[PDB]
């Protein structure tokens, strides 16, 4: 009986067995956009994508990532409410089963269609699995989707999701610029969380793009071809593998633009 999304081991079960589910940074979260703050002491986002090597493509079961190569310092995030080097080392989406939902994060209630989140990892700690021992060990970029013209810059993830239909399977997947998948502009909000899975370690500093990114209906409808089962199991589609709005407890959502 291993959690996922479903009515018997979905998010409202996940405290259970991992109990910091109720805890005092969880995330996903609404973010008021009134309530939220211009912060003057944010530095400029830097998001150095130019020597990133992707190395496989992955359905674990709950989302399909997209593996870095991270033992060299070339993919990172770094600046705005960061302090230090960040290292990127996947990537992944959580989608619905209908273009009305599948966001985790909201902006004013509004759910997206999908979210991408460009998950890093903070170099201070010398690997990943130190930093998510950390509260500032990791730091996740999230990007908006939208229902509308095509991102050429997703078809690649979207044509090779055929060969990983089910949970257990991966397949190379390498010379993947994930600078294809960036909005225009890098305003964003950004708050103190948690994985959005379990474990839902509270050890991320989100940063949350404002503009979406617009995929096409065809885009999106091949990630709700993916099954969250293994092969050979009865089919459960992969879709609505998100996780609701969290209170936002005693927190505060700083904004990177006036
Ligand atoms: N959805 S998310 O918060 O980016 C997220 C959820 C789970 C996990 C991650 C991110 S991780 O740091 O790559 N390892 C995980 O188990
Ligand atoms: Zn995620």
């Amino acid at each position: 009986h291993h959690w996922g999304y479903g009515k018997h081991n979905g998010p409202e079960h996940w405290h259970k067995d991992f109990p910091i589910a109720k805890g005092e940074r969880q995330s996903p979260v609404d973010i008021d956009t009134h309530t939220a703050k211009y912060d003057p002491s944010l530095k400029p986002l830097s998001v150095s994508y130019d020597q990133a090597t992707s190395l496989r493509i992955l359905n674990n079961g709950h989302a399909f990532n997209v593996e870095f190569d991270d033992s060299q310092d070339k993919a990172v995030l770094k600046g705005g409410p960061l302090d230090g080097t960040y290292r990127l080392i996947q990537f992944h989406f959580h989608w619905g089963s209908l273009d009305g939902q599948g966001s985790e994060h909201t902006v004013d209630k509004k759910k997206y269609a999908a979210e991408l989140h460009l998950v890093h990892w903070n170099t201070k700690y010398g690997d990943f699995g130190k930093a998510v021992q950390q509260p500032d060990g990791l730091a996740v970029l999230g990007i908006f989707l939208k229902v509308g013209s095509a991102k050429p810059g997703l078809q690649k993830v979207v044509d090779v999701l055929d060969s990983i239909k089910t949970k257990g399977k991966s397949a190379d997947f390498t010379n993947f610029d994930p600078r294809g998948l960036l909005p225009e502009s890098l305003d964003y909000w950004t708050y103190p969380g948690s994985l959005t899975t379990p474990p839902l370690l509270e050890c991320v500093t989100w940063i949350v793009l404002k503009e979406p990114i617009s995929v096409s209906s065809e885009q999106v409808l091949k990630f709700r071809k993916l099954n969250f089962n293994g092969e050979g199991e009865p089919e459960e589609l992969m879709v609505d593998n998100w996780r609701p709005a969290q209170p936002l407890k005693n927190r505060q959502i700083k904004a990177s633009f006036k």
